[PDB]
């Protein structure tokens, strides 16, 4: 690694380079992080269930540790995430009797959570994924069903962004989602964000999760999505990048190691992806990987539990993979 290029330095004039972490991986992958990234995202510890597990009970310890690490190394921090249909405790939507609360009560709870969380990290966290995955991933409907939407109504996103803006008007607020480059969904995300911005809602950027495969989405689809979203005038962040060795239809669990073909195609894939990101450096301001080395990735258990994936630029021994060389040479 002595003579190895540093990711954040290579892309210094293009965009920040980030990694998703947790207290455990910060220790396990500390040197890689210190040598390559200038942005950090909490993989799980800033989600609702990990910040306010019970009403009035805030558990900022783990998030504080992540922020402390980032700040001690002059790394930016992306806040993830405030309002999402997943990883949110049941108490949030229920009353004493266990029945669903009213619109006003849920809005009060949403405002309280957002205000408390955002104000704590004001000045240390420069952006927040305010709304995560609200758009439907299947069907002809625009929005995915969720307790937030059911109880409050379809304007729940407008409210979330306004509450977050009030809490920290200097933060960049994002709508974050996956499968963001498939045409049908791209148009739903575009329509949603355009509608919000047309109402003056403080949504400053779109977060493209980029949980991609070797084949999907195509480079043309990625280019089209970047251009489509950029045309709204918002900032773009690639937020949870990883390149899975398995396509959606591939649920094999017996592969103990990736084939030389997988490794080679992944290298080509990462080179093509970063070449495209660099081309759009004027609108993309940050590229965060959902991890940093293959010794830790949520793809080991998703969508198939108990297997192994090799989605990042560094291997399990923290050594650069062929993908690393193609990525930094664009
Ligand atoms: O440890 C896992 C996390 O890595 C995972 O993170 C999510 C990945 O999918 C994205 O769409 C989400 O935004 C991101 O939070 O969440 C589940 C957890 O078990
Ligand atoms: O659970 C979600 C999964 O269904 C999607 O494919 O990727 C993002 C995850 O959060
Ligand atoms: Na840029």
């Amino acid at each position: 690694n002595s003579s190895l290029p540093s990711l954040r330095d290579v892309f210094a004039n293009d965009f920040r380079i980030g990694a998703a972490v947790n207290p455990v991986t910060i220790e396990m992958q500390k040197q890689l992080l210190i040598d390559h990234v200038n942005s950090i995202t909490a993989e799980n510890h800033m989600k609702f269930e990990h910040l306010q597990p019970e009403e009035g009970k805030f558990t900022f310890q783990e998030a504080d540790r992540i922020v402390d690490f980032a700040c001690s190394h002059r790394m930016a921090v992306r806040g993830h995430t405030l309002v999402w249909h997943n990883q949110t405790p049941d108490w949030v939507f229920q009353d004493g009797q266990g029945h669903f609360v009213s619109r006003d009560v849920l809005l009060e709870r949403m405002k309280c959570h957002i205000s408390t969380v955002v104000r704590r990290y004001k000045g240390k966290i420069y952006c927040w994924d305010v709304i995560n995955e609200a758009v439907a991933d299947e069907g002809d409907e625009l929005l995915r069903p969720s307790k937030w939407r059911q109880i409050i109504g379809d304007d729940f996103m407008e409210q979330a962004f306004l509450y977050a803006y009030e809490a920290d008007p200097d933060a960049l607020l994002f709508y974050n989602d996956y499968n963001e480059c498939f045409p049908e969904k791209r148009e739903k995300i575009f329509a949603l964000v355009k509608s919000l911005r047309d109402k003056g809602i403080p949504i400053h950027g779109i977060g493209m999760q980029a949980h991609w495969s070797l084949t999907r989405p195509s480079l043309d689809e990625i280019r089209a999505a970047i251009e489509r979203y950029a045309s709204l005038g918002v900032v773009l962040h690639i937020t949870e990048l990883d390149v899975s060795m398995f396509e959606f239809h591939d649920r094999r669990t017996d592969l103990a190691a990736p084939t030389s073909e997988m490794i080679e195609r992944q290298a080509e894939r990462y080179g093509q992806i970063f070449a495209l990101f660099k081309e759009y450096r004027d609108v993309i301001q940050s590229v965060t990987f959902w991890g940093i080395a293959d010794d830790h990735t949520w793809l080991d258990n998703f969508p198939v539990h108990g297997r192994k994936n090799w989605p990042l630029l560094f291997d399990e021994q923290h050594k650069p993979k062929p993908a690393f060389w193609r990525a930094v040479s664009v």
